[PDB]
């Protein structure tokens, strides 16, 4: 808790960010389309702030 | 038959005296949040002498 290194043990892994997987993780295919509405609806959505 | 009947009396009186010498040393590491992240190191030194 308290100045580590010297103190205990650390693990450190380099990351990316996305500002929209959480917006289309809420998308399911649902391959009909079903009066030319082509697009599909998140149950969840997110602006760019979410990473 | 030979019978006895032996009793006895003891005083003594003993007198000691001793002298003893320690000598101590250590250290105490701290590390804490109060307001912000601290670190203490002490070093402490003692020698004592008892008759």
């Amino acid at each position: 808790e308290h100045a580590s290194t010297d103190q205990g043990k650390t693990v450190s892994r380099a990351t990316t960010n996305s500002k929209t997987e959480s917006n289309t993780a809420g998308v399911s295919v649902n391959v009909g389309y079903q009066n030319g509405f082509t697009a599909n609806v998140t149950t969840n959505y997110s602006h760019t702030t979410d990473n």
